[PDB]
């Protein structure tokens, strides 16, 4: 079959919601059990699967990588270079940076002459260029704030910590970098004192970031992540908005339903909201503490006929969204893609077949098999590579 249905796993982490999954997309969940992702793709730990029997994704693309993946993929990546999930954040997750391509190859070159088998920060040497698509209202945290905005959040809280008085004594780059190494390494009753005024802090300053705050201390009552959201911009992203995580920049996902792609690597440096253990010179040392301006978080999409392209700044994978209406309209790539139903009802079309998608459920469609007839209502995703 030219276009192939996908048969996706669901992780079930601690942190994922409940119910989103079914509400959306009609996702059975009869035992109540936590749906945190939906993995669309090529993953060796859960492949997508495609009937044939079932297969692995994985285990088709390897058998003829030049047919699926198209020969630019093939000779670059030498795989399909990108994962693509539905992310359903019932819980605030951790507070994480991805080192760029170069530091994540010395990154994994170090902890393997030191001998670490997986118990690790870089499991791989490919950086984690990232990109998160909201289907509903989604809170999170990316990069830091501008250094007065920082100033104006903490004087309320000035007495939390030496580090912040030196931080608003000369607010710049290097003291910036000092505070959030001080915040992170807080212990005993420096950090007690440090969060008790924090939150005695809540009852006096109102909406946010303080609000984003309350929220996370629910959930992580004893963590020096708590003070991240006056260092780092909170953004409430609305349905059909993205923004794009870069290399060095701290970001957060808090709450809500997105669209998250990434390039494949499960390395990470947390930086707060998690109870792991912290290597806090190698997350310093990866960290650019240069501020982004709220202005410029959210990626200008540019919209061209029936598609919104969402422009990406790596080789590693593309996005756009496409919309469907009774006449149908030609969605072609030099790469494998994986279609998926946003909202709606899509038909796809390839010469004699057809496939139905309803919202939630997703396509491979091989490099030498683009392109494809797309008609109906909604929209649909599409995960690619522009090459």
């Amino acid at each position: 079959a030219s276009m192939q249905k996908l048969i996706n796993s669901v992780q079930n982490y601690a942190w994922g919601s409940k119910t989103a999954l079914t509400e959306l997309y009609g996702i059975a969940n009869p035992q109540q059990q936590p749906m945190a992702e939906l993995w669309m793709g090529a993953h060796p730990k859960s492949s997508s699967r495609i009937t044939t029997e079932t297969v692995s994704l994985r285990d088709a693309i390897e058998k003829n990588k030049t047919a699926m993946l198209g020969e630019a993929v093939a000779n670059r990546f030498g795989e399909l270079p990108f994962l693509f999930k539905v992310l359903c954040a019932a819980q605030p997750l951790s507070i994480q940076v991805h080192p760029n391509k170069r530091n994540s190859e010395i990154g994994f070159a170090k902890e393997n002459a030191a001998g670490i088998p997986m118990d690790r920060n870089y499991k791989d040497p490919n950086h984690k260029p990232e990109l998160v698509f909201a289907l509903t209202p989604f809170l999170a945290m990316n990069a830091f704030r501008e250094f007065s905005d920082i100033v104006s959040l903490l004087q309320p809280v000035a007495g939390a910590h030496s580090a912040i008085a030196h931080f608003l004594q000369v607010p710049n780059a290097e003291r910036l970098s000092q505070l959030f190494a001080s915040l992170l390494n807080m212990q005993g009753e420096e950090k007690s004192r440090a969060l008790a005024v924090l939150k005695a802090a809540l009852n006096s300053q109102q909406g946010e970031p303080w609000q984003t705050i309350r929220v996370i201390s629910e959930y992580y009552p004893d963590d020096s992540g708590l003070f991240s959201p006056l260092l780092l911009n909170v953004v409430k992203l609305n349905p059909g908005e993205a923004m794009f995580l870069f290399a060095e920049t701290p970001h957060a996902y808090l709450q809500g339903v997105a669209l998250a792609v990434m390039a494949n690597s499960d390395n990470v440096l947390r930086a707060g909201l998690t109870p792991k253990y912290i290597d806090i010179p190698e997350l310093v040392a990866n960290v650019k503490f240069e501020p982004k301006p709220a202005g410029e978080l959210l990626t200008a999409p540019v919209k061209s006929g029936a598609e919104l392209d969402f422009p990406i700044p790596v080789d590693d994978f593309a996005f756009s969204l496409h919309d469907l209406a009774l006449q149908e309209t030609s969605i072609g790539q030099h790469s494998a893609a994986i279609l998926f139903c946003v909202e709606g009802e899509a038909v796809l079309r390839k010469d004699e077949q057809r496939l139905v998608l309803k919202p939630g459920e997703s396509a491979f469609i091989g490099a030498d098999e683009s392109p494809v007839n797309a008609s109906g209502t909604g929209r649909l995703a599409r995960v690619y590579n522009k090459l």
